[PDB]
């Protein structure tokens, strides 16, 4: 989408997966979706320097709405649970220098159930833009057609354009059109900023595994759409919660940066490991997943229970992802020659690689003619940058 | 089995899922089968607190053999990675203040290959009784039909028990046996002092669950041949490793002590997270694995992606956990009242509940009429002692 956002791919946080929909005020006050809820993530992304590592996005998801839509015609916040209003959160998260992302649906109700935007998403794109919205995750659930589903997709990019205001405008579009019909890539990146490709995401190395495997699996068709004002969507940072052990977080960080995933945490803020954190905010990673040059990512080879990722970055520089897919026994030792790393390019005529995960780590000067050895954890991940030099 | 052994549930580690059949010295040393890597465990069992844990028997597995056996007669040690035999190993190992175990095959090779002890069934029991062996991790590979597989099982216990020696036996039995017929486990009972049921384990939250789920399916038919001398095996404890998180590895602490399972740590216990030791080193948790009266727990309730076991422990006391199956949001809340725990005998009139696990935490005393609430972890598993009055 030619609109001069997401330039690298977007980054911020969103309830969902780790909130869901939980609207029980009454007994679960600390979880359900209130003002309250994003106001204290809000202030924590601050204190907790979630800025300064670039996320930037806080972002309401599905069940935020009321029952029904004021008369006018628009859609409202829950009175309960958002009694100040969209408009004042938004305020209020600008002035904590953020920006705040929203949800809507294609259909006639959300996945959830609350009124879509279909016939209302002129009203719907107006309606944001005077709260001060600078997101919207349009989802597809209750669409009757394929022609709904796109003439719907589209309608709604260029009511937003036409506000007037910069919306990043993220897209479920292939996902649900998947199940009938391969989706025009080339199509969509026309008025998406970011989509979503795959099944919702777990707090499972399961649900992980299966992600880049099925995106591994048809990279032929996505890899090369990828770039600066468009991105696939491989769903949400799941690190921090429960479900992942160190090196499956690793994992998931690593691959996210290599694949130029967007970065949207769904975590409780409030809680979290010094690890994750630490993981999370890891400089060197970051700046891979948001490279200028925007190429994303793909798999290099596989077998033998190992996966070889890499990624082109400017510079001559290249991100080596080494996936260990054996679950049982340990460290297993997995080594190429850097001849064929990079297609060749970086480590000629050397090159020097740094390892950034598990652990940041400089190793020697690479020569073309030399192999690199190394020693990759069940289910973990090693992460090494390949620069040039000439030395 | 009646040997005076296991008279609660064995404790030790054991090298397989962690090192399994790694005999590449050459490029892989700090993780071949050798000598050095029981000298090393040993050493640090020691230094570590993992004895004062309860932690005793160093237990090599498969792929310790040479390639066939001397002439004699007997079974031996590879001349390269085990180059002092085991007769040394023994005799180093006692010295540190534990107790060597040590592996064989029902059938005619090894799971791997190296040599079976069928037809060499006194031989080898006597054999393991020279060098000092206390534990026999008798696997079942390698058997034509179960006839050989039942006789082969009982004939190495009768052999073990005259050697004269207290060998802990511990056998596959019912694992083999399981895909045709199903098992007597009070036979088995009879003969081995504690016995594999389920597939092998792996570094996956997948592999435990799938454990567990099979485990309480049968429940009904192997809860209560387990006691003091004869002990149910769900594999190894994997805590330590890389492929379980924090609420995981809880959750495999708390229910493999609720099941009365033996601990085999199989693990590199060279480098452990802080986190993974302190769990795997819970004095409250291995009491109540390790509880005198020895009765296995159970599932008492299931649904809503929400899982309750129990054990009863002695003194009127009885073990909770409760587990949360739903892998996706966050802490969920889950309760019941305490008058349906331990079958209504805990909290009548009245209990002290403390939190065990995922943190130690004390909670008030709990009325016969009172409900248990609780926020449990996705994953995870919260576990509870109740202390009836009174
Ligand atoms: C909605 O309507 C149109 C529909 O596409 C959209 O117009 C486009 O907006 C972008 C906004 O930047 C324009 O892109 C620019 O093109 C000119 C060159 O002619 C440059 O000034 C801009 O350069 C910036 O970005 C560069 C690209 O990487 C950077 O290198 C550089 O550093 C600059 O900062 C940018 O390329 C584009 O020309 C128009 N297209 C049209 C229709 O003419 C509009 O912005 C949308 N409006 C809203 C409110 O959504
Ligand atoms: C180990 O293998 C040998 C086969 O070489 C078994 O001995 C034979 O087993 C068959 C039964 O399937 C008998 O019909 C033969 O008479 C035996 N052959 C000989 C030459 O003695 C042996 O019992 C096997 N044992 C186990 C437990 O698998
Ligand atoms: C071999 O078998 C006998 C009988 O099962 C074992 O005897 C029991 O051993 C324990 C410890 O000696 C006693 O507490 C029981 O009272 C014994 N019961 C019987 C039947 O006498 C014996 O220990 C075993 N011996 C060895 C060394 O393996
Ligand atoms: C499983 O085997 C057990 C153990 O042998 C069987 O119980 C024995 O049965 C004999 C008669 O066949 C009795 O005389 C013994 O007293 C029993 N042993 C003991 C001490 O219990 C048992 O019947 C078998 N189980 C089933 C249900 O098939
Ligand atoms: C996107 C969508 O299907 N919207 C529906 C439309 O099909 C239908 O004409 C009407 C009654 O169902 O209400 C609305
Ligand atoms: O609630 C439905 C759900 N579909 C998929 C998206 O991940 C989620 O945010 C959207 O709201
Ligand atoms: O190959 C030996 C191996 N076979 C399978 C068993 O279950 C495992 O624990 C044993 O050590």
């Amino acid at each position: 989408l030619d609109n001069g956002l997401a330039r690298t791919p977007t980054m911020g946080w969103l309830h969902w997966e780790r909130f869901m929909c939980n609207l029980d005020c009454q007994e679960e006050p600390d979880s359900c979706i209130s003002e309250k809820l994003f106001m204290e993530m809000a202030e924590l992304m601050v204190s907790e320097g979630w800025k300064d590592a670039g996320y930037e996005y806080l972002c309401i998801d599905d069940c935020w709405m009321a029952p029904q839509r004021d008369s006018e015609g628009r859609l409202q916040a829950d009175p309960q649970r958002f009694p100040h209003g969209i408009r004042q959160l938004a305020n209020y998260v600008h002035s904590k220098g953020l920006k705040l992302g929203i949800y809507a649906d294609v259909g006639n109700k959300t996945c959830a159930g609350f009124p879509g935007s279909f016939g209302y998403y002129d009203i719907d794109a107006q309606t944001f833009a005077d709260w001060g919205v600078d997101l919207l995750k349009f989802d597809g659930c209750y669409c009757d057609s394929l022609e709904n589903l796109a003439d719907g997709y589209k309608h709604m990019s260029l009511a937003l354009n036409r506000t007037g205001r910069s919306i990043v405008y993220s897209c479920e579009w292939p996902l649900y059109m998947w199940p009938f019909q391969k989706p025009n890539y080339t199509e969509i990146r026309q008025y998406c900023n970011h989509w979503r490709n795959f099944a919702d995401i777990d707090d499972s190395w399961k649900s992980i595994k299966s992600i880049l495997d099925w995106t591994s699996f048809n990279q032929e068709r996505i890899v090369d759409v990828a770039g600066p004002g468009g991105w696939n969507d491989p769903d949400m940072l799941v690190i921090g919660n429960f479900g992942l052990s160190w090196n499956q977080q690793v994992t998931q960080m690593a691959l996210w940066a290599i694949m130029a995933a967007p970065l949207f945490m769904s975590n409780d803020l409030r809680h979290i490991s010094p690890q994750a954190k630490a993981l999370l905010q890891d400089k060197d990673v970051i700046a891979i997943n948001q490279d200028p040059l925007g190429k994303q990512g793909y798999q290099l080879r596989q077998g033998d229970n190992f996966e070889v990722w890499e990624r082109p970055l400017s510079g001559l520089a290249w991100a080596v992802a080494m996936i260990n897919r054996q679950e049982i026994g340990g460290p297993r030792s997995y080594t190429i020659a850097v001849a064929s790393l990079g297609k060749g390019v970086a480590c000629n005529p050397a090159c020097f690689i740094t390892q950034l995960l598990p652990v940041k780590r400089k190793l020697g000067f690479y020569e073309w003619t030399s192999r690199l050895r190394s020693h990759i954890n069940p289910t973990g991940t090693v992460l090494l940058q390949l620069e040039n030099t000439m030395q």
